[PDB]
């Protein structure tokens, strides 16, 4: 009896799903597929990419840069929400193809640079070409790109990096708050008692009452579903989103009810 | 005129002057200099560092570990207070030397290996050689060596990885609870509205909290006379020394009154 | 119609069957599978491994060498051949698990940094968890470990940092000098105009010269086939053995004939 | 009696003393100091830097980049002829300010990451602050930028990595071949049997006739005194400088005579 065969990360078809750039305000677009977000912001100075979702998704995001009149070598920031495979997956290709330059705070840089492996609560099981972050974020640092300013704020849980990043665009010239929340999900996670990550239920609990006092009057999430966009249905995209307070509070609900359960 | 030379990082020749190996409790022992502490750690299973001091170190270090009976390759794990000079200085060259595994948190990993350059207050001015950590630690996370256990406590502040170490040791087979906290010392730092330090003021008003709930019997510090220790006079050295909320307190009273000052 | 799923690593099942140890002379034992190397030496102050083969080997190697009496902690040092996931898979779990260095030259350990991903010929086809090398190695240098001397020989082709190891072993006292070459193969490289490796011709051919002139009484290679080992037959595994001449000289006829069909 | 204090790296005021660019071709100028090179090359697509100088030179480069009409943000590419402190010594700083990539060999790219430390002659005497290489180059690979070739040529010798870089420019729209030679120096190293690099000799000696055969009409060189130029006469430059083989030759000479003393 031989060992076993290493396995491959295989996701849902429409999380690889293409779909051109839906526009999401005055300099905001998502570029990603119809399940995975990956937000576009164009600049006077270049452009700022938060997330890149799956690994084969890289030449995909240059297409739709090109649609945007954005070259490769006018890509200046890549942005992370946090650096598991499905969102961090295409980092280490785009850096390559286009020059730019990636930050992330230290807890994301650390697991980027390993290729998601060691991972706290998946280990080797989803892994992703490695990448360098080029420069460390601490928590409410603003990263500022043509003028365009983008604050990070430290979420942990989901990662031990997870963060949220707002900015204010216009739609039509008036301003408009965004905020692109991270997720707030423990998908098969021990919860209790982790030896990997002893604090866990407090650093979650912190970030549910982060993202309840986040400005913003339009929120996106890495998953498109937990804050009920519809990437698919175009201009009627955004009708059922969900308010922070709305997204923090469904997310603790069902952590308490995980918590519960795993205590049974 | 030509640009300036590069200016060398000097210390009082008290942080340089060595000393024989002083006994703390069964297990440990303070094998640095007169003002600059490094504990080792012997186990059944080998030997702990906690910190080394100054770059030029190094060849001490290893002196006082041969007079202890600790041979290079028994020297199983570096631990760190935090990623500044004067404590990592010599990590490089003693992994090198000895085969030992560096284990830190993510914010002291990065800062390790950028030889503490780019430093949050200090710049390029304090750098040291890099070394990488091997292991990268969570809050609250134990460490085992020999059935000794190793706690880590995150005290953010006098830099953003700052760790306290915990352990229990014996005195005559008498247990000892010794805390190994980190410097909350703010030298020269801009507290208030710092761009690359924004939640400053929050993490050390959060740090002198831990460090007042520290399980401890014995307090010792990075620099000793924070502590009020007093390595030179050997078996006399702790008797002044403070408590965990004594060197709080005092640490919260100098920042209170430096941060009023920059007030004004 | 979506992106394509990733695709996993597979391999035959032969690499991935376990064996005990086999003895190879005095200190030297094989501790892989039946077709992947993985070398043990046993010395007086501790076990080296050369080679550990394909990432789920891990947990197989820790068994073998504890039925050779190495615990986790005498493992002092991992050598490689080259850094393809198919002989440096488990490094880094190896790593975290025994407190070893890892020794390697610097194009083997930037390829062992970024986990086998954006390989010259493979890109991110073959990728596996990445491990930073912890003693950067020169051509001709020579590693000491409890007595017993490695010598490195760059022989690139296969990869860039593709090395042979040479060391004296004893068969019942007498010295038996033993070269571990690395493959000398080019799997459906590119060889001619390779925009990625220009000089991979002439690295070739100097290393067929390399590996012609070794110190060698035993000849081993990570794919025992290509040196015709035979490690399921026990007592009898070395019997055909090729000498290094005839290694390099069948190596370089393949590569001889696979370049003129390429230029055809 | 203490430990010695650090010692910084001091050099001579010539190699510290600002200048304005000095234009060697159409699109190639000289902006570092009066002893010290480093290289613009202004393309359509943005600049490349071919070194920078030592560590406190980062301001002055993008003082003179911006007499040139060079924003930070136009710089692309940073080259290396070999990672000391005096020539990679602002690559960090760089990076930071103008979200260029560094390309380099395997051998530079590590020695770059420790900031010079662990030299293989130098040890710790002579850091920078350490940066990262964003591609990896390999021997005869060719970078191009807005339209301009860049050709590696790998001299090992004076560094392991040291790279010469050839490309062609126009002299008022006529081809000129320009060469940068790496060092060909060997200061007070010690060449003979040297545990570090045991092959150091054999690879000079390499390095001397592939310096000859470079494609060279306007030879160029780290430190300009070894190819006899004369940055501060500006127009009359170049007038004395040597020819690639004429620089060879010397170097050869200078390296025979210190090995014959060395024996002696
Ligand atoms: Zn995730
Ligand atoms: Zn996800
Ligand atoms: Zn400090
Ligand atoms: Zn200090
Ligand atoms: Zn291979
Ligand atoms: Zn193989
Ligand atoms: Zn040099
Ligand atoms: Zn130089």
């Amino acid at each position: 009896a031989p060992l076993p065969q290493l396995r491959a990360y295989t996701v849902d078809a429409s999380w690889l799903q293409p779909m051109a750039p839906l526009q999401v305000a005055d300099h905001t677009w998502q570029i990603g597929t119809e399940d995975l977000t990956a937000l576009l912001v164009q600049t006077a100075e270049g452009a700022v990419l938060l997330d890149g979702g799956m690994p084969q998704m890289a030449g995909h995001l240059l297409d739709n840069m090109k649609l945007r009149g954005v070259a490769p070598q006018d890509l200046r920031l890549i942005l992370l929400s946090h650096a598991h495979a499905d969102h961090a997956g295409p980092v280490a290709e785009l850096k390559r193809r286009t020059g730019a330059h990636v930050a992330a705070n230290a807890e994301t840089a650390v697991l980027l640079a390993r290729g998601g492996s060691n991972d706290l609560h998946f280990g080797d099981g989803i892994t992703y070409p490695p990448a360098s972050a080029d420069r460390i974020i601490m928590d409410g640092e603003v990263v500022t790109v043509g003028g365009i300013a983008f604050t990070a704020h430290f979420m942990p849980g989901h990662t031990p990096g997870s963060t949220a990043w707002t900015w204010t665009d216009t739609r039509d010239g008036k301003p408009v708050r965004i905020a692109y929340a991270d997720s707030l999900s423990a998908p098969g996670y021990q919860l209790k008692g982790n030896p990997r990550y002893p604090r866990l239920i407090e650093d979650y609990k912190r970030s549910f009452a982060t993202v309840r006092a986040l400005p913003c009057d339009l929120l996106l999430t890495p998953h498109p579903g937990a804050s009920n966009w519809n990437y698919a249905v175009g201009s009627k995209a955004s009708a059922e989103a969900l308010t922070c307070n709305a997204y923090a509070d469904a997310a603790e609900k069902k952590f308490d009810a995980q918590l519960a359960r795993e205590t049974a």
